[PDB]
């Protein structure tokens, strides 16, 4: 009896509209599991493991998609820190977790998944610690490495080998500081485009947190590192990340989110001659209604104010509003 | 602890031959797991979900599907009644479940996953009330709404905006009647067909359950809802099916099921001159032996009355009889 | 009341190297989660069923494959001994598993998945016995039966209806003696290639298990059985492999292992003129570390053996080497 094992997930129903031009009404229902183990080796020492799953059960049953999202084993000793390895989060999203606090939408500009170190990722070996080992109470941070992922993928989800660092400050009032950087090899594949052989990132962000308010504003700048929809990689970056929230006592959490990602010296392809354009701009509104921690409803609205453009129609990005309701049973 | 988690599944060792002609002998066996959860929000008002997961043990490793089958979530609120979406049986198919009820075989004929609302479909938003309103014992409804599926499928699986409502009436003696009627708009891509630009399907259901004897007999039509193993929908369907079964007191069930399904103006195609033919027409001999609530073991014959005719050789119908065999560990 | 549920499972954070000629860096993280339920039907009878279940975190999320490895029920009475159907280990295998103990590799070559009862198999009723009805202490045997598998899959994997069957006899003092053979039907399919209508193999097996040592041996001829590389099967092989690893007090256990296969009477194709060749031959060096019973650490490097020859390069075997490092969660 020196174990503890932690099922979680939710079923999902949910539905999202395009309201604007292009319209479309579809069902993005699924189911996601996961399990959480800690096993107590000794009084100094922790073993660990997490795996999480997720269940499309949106298109029909010959073609839904499963995928895991999360699977990895670490060990965890004290202010010595701990150390995991396998697939999970970039520790530069660490300083985007903030802002990633939306109904709906939310990190979609600059983080990917299966982008280096941007998103949840294959290959991380994560080191974290919190209490800068036991010296200065609310410093953490996480150094980690990611291998090569380099021939059985598009070009779009390939990274060379590389590392990410995130650092984070806890104010005891409710304030935390933040800020994170990646740099990493790109794949044989990627450096074809002649855009150069390193893929880079650095991000800063703030959140307050107290008196059922949440307040989290995230700025950062990417080189050869994120994906445009036409599979080029953006040569420079400019995002902007902004999220403000509030928690009524009896359930109701409305949310506005802002969130815009600036293309700088993109390559010209098609109609599109320059290299300067949006990438992403939206705001989201939004409000969830939490019943209790097993139960909630939502509903979200994206206005996006993308224009239609030389760079849109040829990158062939969606400048559409959208629209989102869902009901979720946790556990 | 106002939360209830419920682990459902089984094991299914299962085996199936073809008898005649085009002979063949195949494995079946899979595995379910699902997951029932149940909140309680306060005194008036229930909150749940259910997912439910099939894994295929029967191709190599490396290409067995898995599905998932149900996926929802949904309050619940006294003789108010509940209201889920997600995917989930459509409404219809509460007619049919009394007759689907047989060994191996049993809702060929009329329902498809995937096809409208005659089974499990996507984003079905569905409302149910037992006792209507509390006024009428015995006396359920569901009244279910479904939105298009248009795009990311086969014609076959495709559904424009439509609706499903079904009642049942349960007197006490052990008699329940039973009747449904679903309308739904075909898809732009169904349309082509000519056919008509709309889906309907009636049906009617009575069972008897008291005794240990189960009888069940249900009727029904459906108009460019059927599709037919060609990937032609069924202009006019009519539908039979049936079903009696016994329950000895020492964990034998033997069970006799019978099950037609007429097309009416057929489209002609290869071979297929005409307009009029079975789709479906067979009967199941088979038994259950119940060890106990969590062990069982079947096995089960199906008679194929279908001819080798004009249309069974253009549409690729099989006309062959089929044999199953399986045990069962449930939970 | 009279049933129970067991959830195992394991995250495993894996890396693999090839270290050398043709160089590469994989990621090979999985989850796997199973479960065992057991019902008492009554004081002579228990019904049991076995679900597992892997899961790749190794791709990107579009592209991860699960597999269900095990599924199957059964019924199971005391001495009279017990009786399971469904996805299992072939009975062969039982000879092999004596040998299989090791950190990484293991098992390559002889055992295949999906290849006739040599590994994990599709439809296999399998009756087992241990204490040989009561009357021989550590006598324990297997009958198994598989059915043909012979249309929707590679012929690489394809078997006739076939037979398996394997003893072992375990004394007290910590010696086990095992051996086992199988006799198959080829499917139409294989045939084709006029290499003969049957397919065999036999395998024998000794093992000493006592005072923190783990020692193997274990030798096979198959016949028809065994796929190359290049998708032709060994019209013969014989096979050797063999284990040592000791146990330290403190956690670590250290594992050699060699482990070869040698085809005779190989059909000549492209550079390869005649008909004698090794398929694999290789040394594994590697230990693991124990935390405790749910953690562990280990790594093993593969010393390949095979020579750059007319044969490796006709079939396209690979001769290189191979690391592996990783961590395990455990339960």
């Amino acid at each position: 009896n020196g174990n503890k094992l932690d099922f979680y997930g939710k079923m999902v129903g949910e539905h999202v509209w395009t309201t604007n031009g292009d319209t479309s009404s579809d069902d993005t229902t699924y189911a996601r599991i996961g399990l959480k183990g800690e096993t107590q080796i000794n009084d100094q020492l922790i073993g660990y493991g997490q795996w999480e799953y997720n269940m499309d059960a949106s298109n029909v049953e010959g073609s839904q998609t499963t995928k895991t999202r999360l699977a990895f084993a670490g060990l965890k000793a004290g202010e010595y820190g701990s150390f995991d390895y396998g697939r999970n989060y970039g520790a530069i999203y660490d300083v985007e977790s903030a802002t990633d606090m939306l109904v709906e939408w939310g990190g979609d500009g600059w983080n990917y998944t299966d982008n280096f170190m941007t998103g949840r990722t294959n290959g991380v070996a994560t080191y974290r610690n919190s209490d800068f080992f036991g010296l200065v109470d609310g410093l953490s941070f996480a150094l980690q490495y990611q291998g090569k992922n380099d021939h059985d993928r598009s070009i779009r989800k390939q990274n060379g080998d590389g590392f990410s660092t995130a650092a984070t400050y806890a104010f005891d009032n409710g304030i935390a500081l933040s800020a994170g950087y990646a740099n990493s090899n790109r794949s044989v594949d990627q450096k074809r485009d002649g855009n150069g052989d390193k893929a880079e990132a650095w991000a800063t962000s703030a959140k307050y947190d107290a008196n059922n308010i949440y307040a989290a504003v995230m700025y950062s700048q990417t080189y050869n590192m994120t994906p445009e929809e036409d599979d080029h990689f953006a040569g420079k970056t400019q995002n902007f990340e902004a999220v403000v929230q509030y928690q009524f006592d009896f359930g109701l959490r409305p949310s506005l989110g802002y969130v815009q990602t600036k293309g700088k010296n993109l390559q010209a392809r098609g109609g599109f001659g320059g290299g300067d354009a949006d990438l992403v701009k939206y705001v989201e509104l939004g409000t969830w209604y939490y019943f209790n921690k097993n139960m909630n409803v939502y509903a979200a609205y994206k206005f996006n104010q993308l224009d239609d453009n030389a760079y849109t129609r040829a990158a062939g990005v969606a400048t559409d509003d959208q629209a989102a309701v869902g009901i979720v049973y946790q556990f």
